[PDB]
């Protein structure tokens, strides 16, 4: 059915984590193949790889993967296979890696760099479990119970053994582990093996024996097994190793340990004549031990040469010097030893400062000769033997200390443990001499081989703390030297190298060994796996798994932290990590290890897609979460949408072992008694976990691998048998249902000498409750107090006391355990109240120390079919949604929710933490998805989600404001029914539920959302579909205003929270700006007609307004408005289908046509009927014949700062140049209108930024209004070509068409070369940079008029006519360097001197600049026109650089990479700033480089769409 996992990516190719787990690995869940089929029939898995659109890695990108393509194709670690990864900057690329067996598989990607070049990620390992089933009844990976059992102690004959079998089959584990199985050495340890290709004969022969062993433990016990596998090492008497010398580390292949070999049978040698020398040998003599070793000075270090292994030979150089006297770096006795050093690394030959032969490291005295020549006396005798003797002996001189600090190290390392092995330090074990034991422990295992000569191999152990990863016998280290190797003698070196060609039969004899195993055994188990080499170990596997590929790896896994050791599990394919219990030295340390492995905390969070997630408008799905069928054994979704489960990294499984075959006994380390509590304590934790063989049986003491041949007793059911069998069957139960890490969840408590176990089922609320009093040390009686579960109901299980009947039976022949008795309990109180549903449990007085007691339990309210009510319905209840209505599920600011409930409502108010952003769910997600990612159960929202049920409530209550809206009812209805349900589960478990059920609905609603938007956006990045929900934040009905006077209806907002409410909202500058990028690009078309239509009717002295009254009194100071409405109008007709019937659309005109006086109310409104068609020749031919008004209603009460003379503005057409001029230096009549009012700096009334005359933007849409109607009367739809003057005069519409195309360049361009200053009308006294366009023609103060701004670039996009491409490109390079800050747009030069970046509208100070805001467009960044410039820097690059462009499918010039990377570069802020916003948009401005202005709006309608301007401008041109 549907086995995929969504692994997203980063822009660097690196692997997303969903979830905070902790260091981990990519590890796919252990699931039953779909019932019927087997490897082969389907992928087991497909891992749907998500790469980000328009990331670097998308360029010439490929998807590197070991994975085989097919089931065919055998597994090889180094055959990568190609996939391409299809670029696109809107859309993400999903490519599926098909698995089909388990193994350890990697994917790398490779692309092209910014430097041309080619690069490459790093390796991304993600392991696939194996399967592992006993007949044909699955077992999960951590309901496996391993008896971990030694061959040596289990009997002669295999029937004997079966004994054994029979015995751990009644305690009902169901697998067993193997001791090397093999034939054993010279010293009969299980782990040094004599062959590893044949096992113990004195028990098998033939593979088959061992093999049906295997088969009948599957077949009759339900037992699987597997084998320990030994890499490191092999037995120290091998007849392959007289054949095969070469496969340990010896003198000729590994030389640096000739100096260590010679020095231990200088031991050797050494205790054999241990009469007359060492005369004291077995004396317990703590101060003669010196003297033992006092002449050990000189009956080995003295006799070893001064060791010229390190010092270069000084006479023997020097009469070699002598010997060859005939064939600028110099330096002098002035760099006395920079002298010597000199010959060190200039005059040294091949292999120097190394260690290997005797005379390793000596001297080139051919070209010595040279270099002495550029010296003095070129005659030997004349004392440059002492010279060149001191110049020697000053290179010997790190040399020598380099000895001093190594002959230290050797005899301290051995007067320190001579002492412990025999002499009594802690444990005693004394011996003078013989060849069982000698002086020294044996370094080098030294033989005569096949060829005859002498060889010396050598043993392996463990350095104490050496980076556990080096080889010890490697050249790299010294320890064989200094002797810091802790060695088995039993044991020997086994050297591989780089790979088989370094030790050829070691490989291939280990190859065929590790095969052999595999086609027997259910897996492997390998002891000290941080010290065997990594690629050792991948390549084996690998070997095995080919074999057998459901192969199930244990490993003993220590290495120098957590990173390495899930590299280790990454690449080898671990699947399970051994954990030790008997390693607590403490209670507190054993609850502590039970909490790492014991689960997740009780009321954990479920991870839901939320807005970070893309949600594409055709995708699958479940619309009520029932295409699953248990026979199928699918993962399952998180909800109705079909967005496959996430795979991120977890922590490694692990088997936890309460007692291993290596650590001591409980009776050794702490009691007897604590065997049964302590293996309680294991066995509740959720993993597997595993035992040795003896300590359920109470083994005495530990059992000597080494020495010991008693068998094992065949007194059955003794100790922990019985509870083992009730434990293990109770697993059984378990395993049938939990699944997933977020399935299984735990509490667990540590009060003195009791630990608290609550293992929990976070799917149907079962549960055991494991109460295990410790017995460490006995510690006298303690009460523990009383328990206390909310909301659960409790059944006593079983209880059991573990009391000791005296000491263990002392045989010769079997290993007999101590008698132990196992008392059942009673007397424990379980107390429910019928009213607060409250459990509460006490244990009887007769509990002591070494007991237990397991309850069952269940959580109230919940049940099985929980999951499926919470996760179903969503999708039908958002049937009805619009995408005017989400905006009241998902967002409403405060101020806007007070507008709905006249102050009442608003939103809510987390304690200690504040409110909400927004009062829909959108508000919740934002604090949500970092509560989830974290599991912050800590967050205030957390702590007061299972305070009360008040946010539940109010999530729910809010939609009564709108229940009346298109869809809203069935939201509220399902948020009713699931929340209802929700309030009956316990307290702790309301958070968990609360933000699944609400991340579930948030998640219907966006993907209602783009469903009903156009493809384009349905169909894109988070970041585009990020930025069309902005759309959904503005536009809203209200009831304090609309757009329209008589009714209430949908109005795009200019920004939340702050311009929302009453004449605060709609702004006519602002809303047709956002018109085609938040009502185009999204596909509003009806919602873009009626806000069109409804400024059409408030037009006045040929203008459009600004401050809209939803159509009542509107403020007309916009000179902008009417053209960013009549560009608005052609973006309309351009873009939507059968768009020009907009153009006869009839709006009702409201104030009269002679530009009278103000009558909402007289019957003169509803009069003159206006098509749009004559709204747009009226806007063109009334600025043409010229307007003249002063302000309606002029005075105060609009504006109580703007002077007398600044209510009358006005504008007119110089038409020796064809551009608009208009305004005054009292006016604002432009975006840039701040208006100053600051009285302490003395300001009050001057506008900050007054741009009268010709501005570029009123231009540059003149003349893109001008190119509309021709081209519109052209076909039949615009029926206007004259245009009056002042005077009386007529100019066709093309004329004032061409006038623009031949004047405009040439009043704004300031040219780059000095030269042509005579064209372009400049006045060079009053210039700052050239190669500019101009901001504003014939001003106030003329040196506003050549200034840096980003104004220019609102007409290089609606007029590119007006525009030589050259000038263009240039130009806006430079505004790319100098007016670009990282997400807002400088509103001015940074290099001149008015430049004010940092915009603080309550400054009170005298300062004229600053003071109360006049800054605001100054130097501060606005994120809008960084949209403008953006969509014309795509543009102009386009056309000019040649880089820029690329071959077009079906030959249609297309985008390059190049510009495309470009592109992306400068949007990473913008998408960062969305994504890591409470609000999710982007604000309206930013002070200097990115710096969070307080006094801006937090989302702005006009900021993000001329962001999604840019992204339709791609699209409707390109993706075709």
């Amino acid at each position: 059915a549907h086995r995929t996992l969504l692994l997203r990516l980063s822009d660097s190719g690196e692997p997303v984590t969903s979830c905070s787990y902790g260091q981990g690995v990519l590890t796919l869940p252990s699931l039953p193949l779909p019932q019927g089929k087997k490897l082969g029939d389907m992928p087991v898995y497909t891992v749907k790889l998500a790469i980000p659109a328009g990331s670097p890695v998308t360029r010439d990108g490929l998807i590197w993967t070991n994975c085989p393509p097919d089931f065919s194709t055998q597994f090889d670690r180094e055959k990568f296979y190609k996939k391409i990864i299809k670029t696109s900057f809107h859309e993400d690329d999903h490519i599926d890696l098909d698995i089909y067996v388990p193994g350890t598989y990697c994917f790398y990607l490779s692309f092209k760099n910014d430097k041309d070049e080619l690069e490459t990620t790093r390796k991304f390992y993600f392991v696939v479990l194996p399967i592992l089933s006993v007949n044909d009844k699955f077992i999960p990976l951590n309901s496996i119970a391993m008896q971990s059992v030694v061959s040596k102690w289990m009997g002669p004959t295999i029937k004997d053994w079966e004994k054994v079998f029979a015995r751990v089959a009644s305690k009902k584990y169901n697998m067993i582990h193997f001791t090397p199985l093999q034939h054993r050495g010279e010293s009969n340890s299980p782990y040094s093996i004599y062959d590893q290709l044949e096992f113990d004969p004195t028990v098998f022969k033939s593979e088959k024996e061992v093999a049906d062993m295997v088969e009948r433990l599957r077949t009759e016990h339900n037992i699987l097994s597997l084998t320990d596998i030994v890499f490191n090492h092999t037995a120290n008497n091998s007849q392959w190793l007289l054949d095969h010398p070469e496969a340990g580390y010896n003198h000729k292949t590994s030389p640096h340990l000739i100096s260590a070999i010679e020095l231990d049978k200088k031991l050797l040698d050494f205790s054999e004549q241990m009469e007359a020398l060492g005369y004291p040998v077995d004396l317990k003599t703590v101060d003669d031990l010196i003297k033992v070793m006092d002449g050990i000075k000189e009956h080995v270090i003295g006799e070893l040469k001064l060791w010229e292994f390190y010092v270069v030979d000084v006479k023997q150089t020097v009469s070699e010097l002598r010997e060859k006297w005939g064939n600028d770096n110099i330096p002098s006795k002035d760099d006395s030893t920079n002298l010597a050093q000199f010959v060190r690394d200039n005059a040294t030959e091949p292999g120097f400062g190394s260690l290997g032969e005797r005379g390793s490291n000596k001297i080139n005295i051919d070209k010595f000769a040279a270099i002495l020549k550029k010296l003095h006396s070129e005659d030997y005798n004349n004392g440059i033997e002492e010279l060149a003797t001191k110049i020697l002996n000053d290179i010997n001189l790190p040399f020598y200390k380099e000895y001093d600090d190594d002959i230290n190290e050797v005899l301290e390392q051995l007067f320190n443990r001579i002492k412990y092995l025999r002499i009594d330090d802690h444990g005693p074990k004394q011996g003078p001499i013989t060849k069982k034991l000698p002086l020294s422990e044996p370094y080098f295992t030294r033989f005569k081989a096949k060829d005859g000569e002498e060889y010396a191999l050598a043993n392996n152990g463990w350095i104490w703390d050496g980076n556990p990863l080096v080889d010890f016998a490697s050249s790299q280290s010294k320890a064989y030297l200094r002797r810091e190797v802790i060695v088995w003698g039993d044991c020997v070196k086994l050297r591989y190298g780089k790979g088989p060609s370094d030790s050829p039969y070691l490989w291939e004899r280990m190859s065929k060994y590790v095969e052999m195993n595999a086609r027997i055994f259910n897996g492997f188990r390998i002891n000290n796996c941080h010290s065997t080499p990594l690629h050792v170990g991948q390549y084996f596997l690998d070997v095995a798994r080919r074999v057998n590929p459901n192969l199930y790896v244990v490993a003993e896994l220590f290495s120098g932290s957590e990173a390495m050791d899930c590299l280790f599990v990454e690449r080898l394919g671990i699947s399970s990590l051994i954990r030790e219990a008997m390693q607590a030295w403490s209670e507190e340390e054993l609850s502590r290890l039970v909490h790492r492995h014991g689960g997740r905390p009780i009321g954990s969070y479920k991870f839901v897609p939320l807005d970070d997630f893309p949600y594409p408008a055709d995708v699958k799905i479940d619309e009520e979460y029932c295409a699953y069928n248990p026979d199928d054994h699918s993962v399952k979704c998180v909800s109705e949408i079909m967005i496959p489960k996430t795979l991120t990294a977890t922590p490694p499984h692990a088997l936890f072992m309460d007692c291993t075959h290596d650590n001591e006994t409980p009776n050794q380390k702490r009691t007897v008694e604590d065997t049964l509590p302590n293996a309680a304590l294991v066995a509740f934790c959720s993993s597997a976990i595993g035992s040795v063989y003896g300590y359920d049986e109470v083994f005495p003491q530990l059992l000597d691998l080494v020495q010991e041949k008693r068998t094992y007793s065949c007194a059955e059911n003794t100790g922990i048998s019985k509870v083992k069998t009730l434990l293990n069957n109770m697993r059984e139960e378990i395993a049938s249902e939990a699944v997933d890490i977020e399935d299984s969840e735990m509490h667990v408590h540590h009060d003195g000498q009791y630990i608290t176990f609550h293992r929990t089922n976070a799917k149907n609320g079962k549960g055991w409750y494991l109460v295990a009093r410790t017995k460490f040390h006995s510690s006298g009686d303690q009460m523990l107090p009383r328990i206390k579960l909310s909301q659960t109901k409790a059944t006593f299980k079983a209880a059991f006391s573990l009391e000791r009947t005296g000491d263990a039976p002392i045989s010769d022949e079997i290993i007999e355990g101590i008698p132990t008795k196992l008392r059942e309990l009673t007397g424990f109180d379980i107390g429910f109240d019928e009213n607060t549903k409250e459990t509460s449990i006490l244990l009887p007085q007769d509990f002591p120390q070494g007991s237990i007691v397991i309850f069952e339990t269940q959580q109230l309210g919940i049940d099985d079919s929980l999951d499926h009510f919470i996760r179903s319905g969503a999708i039908k209840a958002t049937e009805k949604l619009s995408l005017e209505s989400i905006n009241y599920v998902l967002y409403r600011a405060e101020q806007e929710e007070y507008d709905y409930s006249e102050g009442r409502s608003g939103a809510y108010d987390i304690p200690d933490y504040g409110k909400p952003v927004y009062c829909g769910l959108q508000g919740w997600v934002s604090i949500l998805r970092k509560i989830i990612f974290y599991n912050d159960l800590a967050h205030p929202l957390s702590n007061n989600l299972r305070n009360g049920h008040w946010a539940v409530d109010y999530v729910v209550n809010r939609l009564d404001l709108y229940k009346d809206k298109e869809g809203v009812a069935e939201v509220q209805e399902w948020l009713r029914s699931r929340m209802e349900r929700i309030k009956q589960l316990p307290s702790y478990l309301v958070p968990s539920f609360f933000a699944l059920v609400v991340g579930i609905m948030y998640g219907c609603c966006r993907l209602r959302a783009m469903q009903l938007m156009s493809d384009n956006v349905g169909k894109s990045t988070v970041f585009v579909q990020s930025l069309a929900m902005t759309s959904i934040q503005m536009v809203s009905a209200m009831k304090s205003t609309s757009i329209l006077p008589d009714q209430n209806i949908a109005a795009m907002a200019a920004g939340l929270p702050h311009f929302s409410t009453n004449y605060m909202r709609c702004w006519g500058r602002d809303v047709f700006i956002s018109l085609r990028g938040l009502l185009l690009t999204t596909g509003r078309y009806e919602e873009a007609k009626e806000h069109i239509l409804a400024f059409a009717k408030t037009l006045k002295h040929g203008l459009i307004p600004n401050l809209l009254d939803a159509g009542r009194n509107p403020r007309y100071n916009a000179r902008d408005a009417a053209w960013f409405f009549v560009q608005a109008i052609q973006d309309y007709v351009t873009i939507v289908p059968g768009g020009v019937s907009l153009l006869q659309e009839k709006v009702t005109r409201r104030f009269p046509l002679d530009d009278e006086y103000i009558p909402y109310d007289d019957p003169k409104a509803f009069s003159y009927s206006s098509t749009i068609e004559e709204i747009i020749y009226e806007i063109l031919n009334r600025h043409a014949g010229g307007i003249k008004y002063r302000e309606a209603n002029a005075g105060p009460n609009l504006d109580r700062v703007m002077k007398d003379e600044g209510f009358n503005v006005e504008v007119n057409v110089d038409w020796e140049t064809g551009l608009i001029h208009g305004g005054s230096q009292f006016n604002c009549g432009t975006w840039m209108d701040k208006m100053g009012e600051s009285e302490k700096a003395n300001s009050v009334g001057v506008p900050g930024t007054p741009r009268d005359g010709a501005a570029v933007e009123i231009n540059g849409l003149l003349k893109s209004c001008l190119r509309f109607v021709l081209q519109l009367s052209k076909d039949g739809k615009f029926k206007y070509t004259e245009v009056t003057k002042p005077d009386g005069s007529k100019i066709s519409l093309s004329s004032w068409n061409d006038l623009l195309q031949e004047n405009f360049e040439r009043c704004f361009y300031v040219p780059k070369n000095k030269e042509d200053d005579n064209k372009f009308e400049i006045d060079a006294t009053i210039i700052n940079r050239r190669g500019i366009y101009k901001d504003l023609y014939r001003s106030g103060k003329p040196y506003e008029d050549y200034q840096f701004r980003p104004n220019f670039t609102i007409a290089m996009v609606v007029a590119p006519e007006l525009f030589t491409p050259d000038y263009a490109a240039g130009a806006i390079e430079l505004a790319d360097q100098v007016l670009r800050g990282p997400v807002g747009m400088r509103t001015l030069d940074p290099s001149d001197y008015n430049y004010r970046p940092y915009y603080n509208n309550g400054e009170d100070s005298d300062d004229f600049a600053t003071s109360k805001g006049r800054n605001y467009h100054q130097g501060p960044e606005w994120v809008w026109c960084y949209g403008y410039f953006i969509r014309a820097y795509h543009y102009f690059n386009f056309l000019t650089n040649p880089k820029c462009q690329v071959e077009g499918s079906a030959k249609k010039l297309k985008p390059s990479s190049y510009l495309y990377r470009k592109l992306y570069s400068r949007l990473l802020k913008h998408r960062e700033w969305i994504e890591n916003s409470p609000w999710a948009g982007l604000a309206e401005l930013t002070n200097k480089d990115g710096e969070v202005c307080n006094d801006s709006s937090p989302t702005q309608a006009w900021s993000t769409g001329c962001l999604l301007d840019l992204f339709y401008d791609l699209w409707i041109s390109y993706e075709e």
